[PDB]
């Protein structure tokens, strides 16, 4: 019966700045191993919120930190992503169901690509604040899509790379942290939902669409973030 | 002037095996984060002893547990690699002076191969224990070579890639996780030694070469870490 304290994270700054704008509170600001979390409470909620820095390490420490050094109870990660279908498009919002390190590569000794020893190709996601995004998007007339995001540690813009992501992990999208931000949370027991907003088709000209349409991206998946912690 | 904290990580439990064994004292074994932590008392130091399982992602979450929850202030990281290098042979110790993540790639953005905006292509390890691990390997007549590092979430076993890791990071030896080891030190400010005993050539006969030489590779590189902990 404390305080309920949920970690909020993106990836870049661009990606937690309208988070900050719409909770629209006070935010104290906490340095610690590199990155800035920012502390703040909203309706009976302590808040913290971070940018871990792009790519699997970063975003790796980060949650740990989030969930050690900051108590947090739940994980809720929003930012931008490259679609990898074509019914996924700019601006779409995607829940991820579940997330798979795409860029793993044990084959010398017969594993499949993405699987580690003690581990899993898929991380799961939390299946009760999967289903209250789901719950929220009906309500809202928003169309919320959901399924596997794959992440690693390249900026995928070519067709052959995301042909790959499909045949082999039957991927939806692609990023550089949801799969790493929700194995942290799996190993610690802590409840995480990964929303992405398309920025991108991870083709050739991903990188021109990623630096027009980042704000834009980033501001649809942070609104939907701050409606899912309205109903926390 | 407090008891000192030494967190020494290996990436296999074959890499800690020979650790927890030449240390010689009693465990208490404490669970978190899908860990199992060996907290022992040795010449007025607290030990703290885990392998992390496999990769950037395990290593890095590991790393930040033994900082944040453990307290360590000093990383010692032991364990196997593969050599890229004709001079460093199977058992051949190697103390990682600089550490590169190979596998990073925001070419896309003009961004040279391994780096990442607020970071840095290569991570530097201690100053101070990489001299210790010198005069040490001086003394005991041990050959000790030094060199760069290279990390990331595949096992190599292919002569192009090999030769990418020479040409692009002159990278001496190859492994999973002591760049992302070394960079969550470098995050929270402790100082971090990482050796390595080669297993293999990672080339097209690798696997084999590693599972034949995992055991004592370890062993070796255990011991040289035994040495360095006499003199903390
Ligand atoms: C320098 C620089 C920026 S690297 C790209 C950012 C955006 N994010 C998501 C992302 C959007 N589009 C992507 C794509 N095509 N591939 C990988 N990841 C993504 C992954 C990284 O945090
Ligand atoms: C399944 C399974 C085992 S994956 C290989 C282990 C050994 N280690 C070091 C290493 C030794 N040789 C290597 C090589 N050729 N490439 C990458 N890494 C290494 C990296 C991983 O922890
Ligand atoms: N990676």
């Amino acid at each position: 019966q404390g305080v309920q304290k949920i970690g909020i994270l993106g990836a870049m700054r661009e990606e937690i700045t309208p988070i900050l704008e719409l909770f629209g509170v006070d935010f104290e600001e906490i340095p610690l191993g590199g990155n800035v979390f920012h502390k703040g409470v909203y309706h009976n909620k302590e808040i913290i919120v971070a940018y871990s820095k792009i790519g699997k390490v970063h975003s790796t420490l980060t949650t740990t930190s989030m969930i050690l050094a900051f108590g947090v109870q739940k994980v809720l990660f929003s930012g931008v992503a490259g679609s990898l279908v074509k019914d996924l498009k700019i601006n779409d919002l995607l829940v991820a169901t579940q997330l798979v390190q795409h860029d793993v590569d044990l084959s010398a000794f017969d594993h499949p690509l993405g699987f580690i020893p003690e581990s899993a190709i898929f991380i799961e996601t939390s299946g009760s604040l999967n289903a209250l995004a789901k719950k929220i998007a009906n309500e809202q007339h928003i169309a919320l899509k959901e399924g596997v995001i794959a992440s690693g540690d390249q900026f995928v813009h070519s067709k052959e790379r995301k042909e790959f992501l499909v045949s082999e992990f039957k991927a939806s999208a692609v990023e550089m942290e949801g799969a790493s931000v929700a194995f942290v949370c799996q190993k610690f027991g802590v409840p995480c939902c990964v929303l992405r907003s398309i920025s991108d088709n991870a083709d050739e000209k991903a990188g021109m669409s990623f630096d027009e349409f980042l704000e834009k991206s980033a501001h649809t998946s942070a609104k939907f973030l701050k409606s899912m912690v309205d109903e926390l």
